[PDB]
């Protein structure tokens, strides 16, 4: 599909069984979800943005599927505000930019 | 022009007569660059990211010229980590995601 940026451009992914809304974020390196349960070992990592760091889970070979796309990749967890779809899933469904 | 993610997506934006690389970000919903003197009056704007808030100045009415298309519109100044295009912008030079 085409996404327009006049709104957040949020879409339903699906993680664990789990249905959640997620930002689709060019500007993230990587994907960061809400604190949650996930299988296997983490490790700690801390990402910084705009404010600040903060210090997540990071968990590897995670299965997502956005909007119908199947894609793996790691995964961040911690109290980030949004769910946040990064660039290394985005490049996996074959998302770009085009203007 | 296509841009796709496996790096990030860094183009060369022109304001006030110099260049500067900003980030095409999708997650973020206005723009933002690093500290930089801009003409006119600036009203104060909290804006909140990944890591908490910070505070920023704004200012309307910017010429702003992103990968050769000119746009004008608001602008904020801070301590941001990289100069982010947000989609203000984006949708003043009609980007869009698709996959
Ligand atoms: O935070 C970001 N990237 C960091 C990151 C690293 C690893 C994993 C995930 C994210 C990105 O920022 C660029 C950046 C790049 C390198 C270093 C520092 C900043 C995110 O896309 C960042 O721009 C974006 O994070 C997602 C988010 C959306 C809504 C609320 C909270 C978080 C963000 O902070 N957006 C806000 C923003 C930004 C500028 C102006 C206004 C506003 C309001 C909100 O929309």
């Amino acid at each position: 599909p085409q996404i327009t940026l006049w709104q957040r451009p949020l879409v339903t992914i699906k993680i664990g069984g789990q249905l959640k809304e997620a930002l689709l974020d060019t500007g993230a390196d990587d994907t960061v979800l809400e604190e949650m349960s996930l299988p296997g070992r983490w490790k700690p990592k801390m990402i910084g943005g705009i404010g600040g760091f903060i210090k997540v889970r990071q968990y590897d070979q995670i299965l997502i599927e956005i909007c119908g796309h199947k894609a793996i990749g790691t995964v961040l967890v911690g109290p980030t505000p949004v769910n946040i779809i990064g660039r290394n899933l985005l490049t996996q469904i074959g998302c770009t930019l085009n203007f």
